[PDB]
Parts: C-alpha cells; sequence; structure tokens
C-alpha cells in the first residue's frame, strides 16, 4: 500500500487531503508540525510527502531541506502545498489536479 505523509496545520485542509488520498486506496500519516514530519518520515518511511509550505511554526521549505539532507529521506518525493520539491499545488485545491500530481509521482 502506498503511504502518503500529510503535513498540514489546517484541520479542514488535512481532512480533505486525507479523505481524497484514502479514497484512492492510499494509507496516510498526518501531522500539523514540520518537525514531527521528519520523525514520522524516518519511523514510517512514507512513499510521498505532502508539505504545506505555510505552516505557522516553521517554513515548510526548511523542512524540505532537512528531508533532502537526510540520506534516508532524500529520495522521497515532496509535493508542496502553497527547493527540493518535485511538484506544487495551489489553493483553492483542484481535486483532480491534486490527485493527478500525486499519482504521477507515486504510481
Ligand atoms: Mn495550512
Ligand atoms: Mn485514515
Amino acid at each position: 500500500t502506498k503511504k502518503v505523509l500529510i503535513v498540514e496545520d489546517n484541520e479542514l485542509n488535512m481532512k480533505l487531503f486525507h479523505d481524497l488520498l484514502e479514497a484512492q486506496g492510499y494509507e496516510t500519516l498526518q501531522t500539523r508540525e514540520g518537525l514531527s514530519a521528519l520523525s514520522i518520515a524516518r519511523e514510517n518511511k512514507p512513499d510521498l510527502i505532502l508539505m504545506d509550505i505555510q505552516l505557522p511554526e516553521i517554513s515548510g521549505l526548511e523542512v524540505t531541506k532537512w528531508l533532502k539532507e537526510d540520506d534516508d529521506l532524500a529520495h522521497i518525493p515532496v509535493v508542496a502545498v502553497t527547493g527540493g520539491c518535485e511538484a506544487y499545488i495551489s489553493k483553492p485545491i483542484s481535486v483532480v489536479h491534486f490527485l493527478e500530481t500525486i499519482k504521477r509521482l507515486l504510481e
């Protein structure tokens, strides 16, 4: 099963991403904090990371740099939600566009 780690501080955005990804048969991991994202990534080895750039406590871009600096996490594709990111998506989120981008990198 594909695993997508969702790093999003907003509950509404978090649920949507979660709901859409799960409906596609993907497993998901969730955290509102960039630092926890690093921990979870090493512990669960997700296949893709959906990174909110505008986190309140820290720059998602700085978390992405830490990811790319870790030999064990650098290979994991990172999709930015608005540098080391393989793709980006803007809000209002387009469901099809969102899902296509992720599948494109995962499948
Ligand atoms: Mn957010
Ligand atoms: Mn779930």
